[PDB]
């Protein structure tokens, strides 16, 4: 309810997903014979995102994303006047959360976060299935546009109390089940970020894409709620 | 509240499930030691109307399945005046997911949409462990009839309210958990259409089929619903 | 509310039991890279249970399980008067899902029900895991305990109203990721006895097995919420 | 609502917890070819939690955990004077589950406790993945605290009711999913005491770390939650 509270509750929402999600991936997807795969993968994220927002969600909006920020601004739902500080307290999360996940992976014998990728978004050549910046772009802008159109409609006043979370943390795993071979899966500037800071190479240098691809979407997801289904 | 609203809320379902579950099949399934497998397709198929039902069905009741719409009206919960509209949404959204899809996929080099199937609901030869044209029907006709049936029984009025996208979401994973390997799956005619169209060969022959079957299942359970369980 | 559509809804439920997770494990849990193993079997599973509980509940009350039926009686929440025709209603569905069950797995060339299994329960040489007879009891003792317990808890009084098929049905995918590899898992005989039938062998002559310690199982889980859980 | 009830309900919760989780991690993670692997026994795990959370949450909380009690307390929603009865509940409950799980194991040719490690929590040469007792310190610490967060959000007043065994199981789920690699992953000393028990070497000599570090944990997730998002 007081602006310290929210900013807190995002940071602490997007460390999370970026620990769970960005763990789950570093950790544990591709241990030998027993590992998670692509399909945990998906569920950690989906699951960090459903408890927070549980969590948190009754102080701050339970965002933990930018890109759901900007949309929900553009959707008509959120402040433009709240809108930099909560994406500034996601960054701030998810690169604390990279840090310690950075350290925590360290103590395994071999461990490479620039060769392995540290679980960073790339396309081209730096795409995990070998898809093009064209593929990368596509999968992005729609998985983002509907990502917030779900994030609409399930917040919506007409919306049965309470699912929100379920509807919104099972969307980010419906997300990364179909779009991790592309992009490993982005939808989240601030995830990216994170990431791409310790990976220290071409994840930097195509970071600029999972900042603007995702907003995008975001706002094209909202403007499509508030103007085609909003009233009524 | 307005047909407009409520066409549109229908393509958006019917796209988002064909573009996530389709999706999670051709990109991510059989990826190399990491993909997602049978289950993770079912999980994404079933995501894809969890999440949507919660966002959009307060707006069009959220159907995004001609057999689910005429399931429906044969049960008695939906006007034969609005069937028509709805099926026509779900095909176009269904047919735009197809194409997008399409594109994210060419950008990989080596795929290939008719010798891969594309996701397309296949029997006989066309099916995916060899099941013959009998053993597609029954499945086909049992699941489009639970699947009614659980769609009726989850929003009667003496159901708690609140938790049949829930029901429904999962009784569709529940569905492709069991029949994958049979027909691939279908259940939903504007899902096998979307996708036959660019598979653009025994797809499209066998197409008829899974229009049929599922309609003439997802009446079934309508009915029975409506004159052995409802009432009271 | 009139028994006729009470006895319809568990015949339903069990038959929608019986034909999904025996049908997950019969079609799809072996499958070629792609099936969906054990924990997919767990899950179909627990999906029934769920999608069913909430479809109709609120008409029969949701047992689909005549371990379920009889451990509410012992429980002091079902008369006496109602539990035969409950369980001849289970046993019913049961059979009709897994003839049906059978004639598909038929329309695939070098299908073999008996030698296969058919999904069947067994211990010592028929346990999956070669799991002797002592490891059997204590395990279906348990799970049918503890199930009988979670379905007490979940549908008290003071238990939040909704959710009570959510706890069950995860309870029953819970159960089978445990103890599939010593069983099969059974903890519901109609689904044993459905089952049993057509693998035609072993099942058969093991079947009493899994009649007596389920429902042993099931009493004692509705005395110790009755006696040491429930006032207050 | 009287003490003996809930001491009892704990230690139900706790020993399913053990059976469930445990038992999912010895009798199925690793079967050939069709096993659970880590992301089942991570659902095992959440999956405990959620059913017994709904069964006898309303009766004593549904701690089910030291680090949870002790937690809980330092966050100002426990009394000091019912800690150490829950805690003992909770150690009980915990070893019955584990010696019965002991009695089923044995049950197969070629079973060790000891050498397989009987889903024992270690540290750097008894870490799965090699991972150093720095590496185990950091993510026992970080996501005993987050569990401790997610635990106190979704039971604030102000959280929509009903839904918290969903975010609190879920959120454990989650936590396996990112730390078995590391540590077999413990956030709850009754767990790891369990199971330490009849591994009977090396997780005894490690077992005090696995009691410190989460509720070192849980007291920093109770502060945080108290201290910095709790008022309004
Ligand atoms: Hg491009
Ligand atoms: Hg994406
Ligand atoms: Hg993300
Ligand atoms: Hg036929
Ligand atoms: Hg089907
Ligand atoms: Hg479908
Ligand atoms: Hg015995
Ligand atoms: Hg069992
Ligand atoms: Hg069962
Ligand atoms: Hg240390
Ligand atoms: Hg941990
Ligand atoms: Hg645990």
């Amino acid at each position: 309810s007081a602006m310290f509270r929210k900013l807190a509750a995002e940071s602490f929402g997007t460390f999370w997903l970026v620990f769970g999600g960005s763990g789950s991936a570093v950790l544990a997807a591709g241990f030998p014979e027993l590992g998670i795969g692509f399909a945990g993968v998906a569920l950690a994220f989906g699951l960090t995102v459903l408890t927070m927002a549980f969590a948190v969600g009754h102080i701050s909006g339970g965002h933990f994303n930018p890109a759901v920020t900007i949309g929900l601004w553009a959707g008509g739902r959120f402040p433009a006047k709240e809108v930099v500080g909560y994406v500034i307290a996601q960054v701030v999360g998810g690169i604390v959360a990279a840090a310690l996940l950075y350290l925590i992976a360290s103590g395994k014998t071999g461990f490479d976060a620039a060769a392995s990728g540290f679980a960073s978004n790339g396309y081209g050549e730096h795409s995990p299935g070998g898809y093009s910046m064209l593929s990368a772009l596509v999968v992005e802008l729609v998985l983002s546009a509907g990502f917030l159109l779900v994030i609409h409609g399930a917040t919506d006043k007409f919306a049965p109390a309470g699912f929100a979370p379920i509807a919104i943390g099972l969307a980010l795993t419906l997300i990364h089940l179909i779009s991790i071979p592309v992009t490993n899966c982005s939808v989240n500037p601030a995830r990216s970020t994170a990431v791409a800071i310790f990976q220290g190479g071409w994840a930097l240098e195509q970071l600029w894409f999972f900042w603007v691809v995702p907003i995008v979407g975001g706002i094209i997801g909202g403007l499509i709620y508030r103007t085609l289904l909003e009233k009524r």
